[PDB]
């Protein structure tokens, strides 16, 4: 079975394990546990990070010894994914959309990152009040792309549904606010966490003890 | 011909005029000034950031109007003119090291980006101390993965090998410590200014006056 990596928060690996859920491939989750303030220990993860024969040591990583891979990087991941499960466009028409919105997607996301991960108040405060403040115009055009379309490219749910779909409830569990100009994106949000894969991953016991971000940050560091 | 549009600088835009000079693809360069300071007048974009038809304004956009294409997007951009010019993998082995690497040129960028557009010299320096600590081990991680290859995936040149190339020569002209003994990196930047099209970029007019970045980074700012 392969293997997949990571810490036990929703985090950066959200999107893989909507995907997998999804699709109902089989893996293991190797969950590495961070230790009690004030040490965070990580050690479980310390003591592999260098011996796994990863290229790019990090968290994400996903392994299959039976297809001969491992890989880092998120995004590498994801599309490794997309492609073994055909969740990728069947035009250059549907890759170029398919590739805007997983930069908007990710420009969101590492926004909100270096935002719930700020040493202090007073930058914790600067990086919300971006985000409050430019958001509502990114929320507007994300939805205006996505018209009257079910998914991205349309009828077809791809990869980046899954991107899409982690930082926008993200967004609606920091700031529900933010979609009082594109209730459609709400709509979306409903239709995805419905598929009956991501429903019965996010029902579960498993999803449910996860909290968004790791115990340091400023925000969703409990569930 | 197709349109590139971005600031006078290099910035993000660096490894898209790479690629295109490597491939020596006809193309009309769209400059935008930033006016003086104080004031860094940015007018001439901000008055057509709207009115070109892009689903996600922002510079850099790629326009080819023959094509019916128009992007935005830095990745979005730079894998379709791969897709088009052939820079990609012939194979999903080559597919994933090509992401996983262009996952690790991106995050190096993103730091350095963050630390040279840092609003106060403590940010600054706090961002300069993660890069002298952190990159000295994800180059030598690089240089692992690159082995004796002439490029990422060996003898053949592929797009990632112009994003990583880009950083590269930033933290080169920003910190030579970390690539100045660096031997194999230093060799793998020769090989690429080597190829005739990217001499012909470097050495013309239009390069040699672009800054790296925004006249208000702390980094960059000037040729
Ligand atoms: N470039 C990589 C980069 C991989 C990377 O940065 N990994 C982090 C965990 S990632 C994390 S803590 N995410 C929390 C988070 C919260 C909210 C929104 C987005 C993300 C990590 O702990 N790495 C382990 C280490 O440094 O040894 C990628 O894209 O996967
Ligand atoms: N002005 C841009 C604001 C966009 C922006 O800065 N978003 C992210 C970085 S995400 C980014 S710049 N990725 C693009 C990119 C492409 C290729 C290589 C490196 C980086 C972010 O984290 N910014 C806020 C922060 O610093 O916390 C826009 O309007 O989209
Ligand atoms: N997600 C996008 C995000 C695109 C984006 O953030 N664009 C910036 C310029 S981008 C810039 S000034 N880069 C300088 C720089 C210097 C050194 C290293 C890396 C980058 C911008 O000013 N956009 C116009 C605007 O906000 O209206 C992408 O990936 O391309
Ligand atoms: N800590 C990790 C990683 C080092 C790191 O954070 N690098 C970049 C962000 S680049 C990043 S986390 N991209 C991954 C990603 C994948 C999917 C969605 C969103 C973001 C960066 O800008 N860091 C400095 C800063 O944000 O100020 C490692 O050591 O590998």
């Amino acid at each position: 079975a392969p293997i997949l990596g990571y810490w036990k928060i929703r985090g950066l690996c959200d999107p893989i394990r909507l995907l997998l859920a999804h699709t109902g491939q089989e893996y293991e989750m190797k969950e590495y546990s961070i230790g009690p303030e004030p040490g965070y220990d990580i050690s479980e993860w310390l003591d592999e990070k260098f011996n796994l024969g990863l290229d790019f040591p990090n968290l994400p990583y996903y392994i299959d010894k039976d297809e001969g891979v491992k890989i880092t990087q998120t995004v590498a991941i994801i599309r490794y994914l997309a492609r073994k499960h055909g969740l990728v466009g069947e035009s250059d028409e549907e890759t170029i959309k398919i590739e805007m919105v997983e930069q908007q997607a990710i420009e969101l996301t590492l926004t909100c990152k270096r935002a719930f991960y700020s040493k202090d108040d007073d930058q914790f405060n600067q990086l919300k009040e971006e985000i409050l403040t430019s958001f509502p115009r990114k929320l507007i055009d994300l939805a205006k792309f996505l018209g009257e379309n079910q998914y991205i490219i349309g009828d077809r749910i791809t990869y980046v549904d899954f991107m899409l779909w982690s930082i926008l409830d993200y967004l609606r569990l920091f700031e529900e606010s933010l979609f009082d100009e594109a209730s459609s994106l709400k709509d979306y949000l409903t239709r995805i966490e419905s598929l009956p894969g991501i429903e019965k991953y996010r029902s579960s016991d498993d999803f449910k003890r996860l909290p968004i971000t790791a115990p340091m940050a400023k925000f969703g560091g409990s569930i």
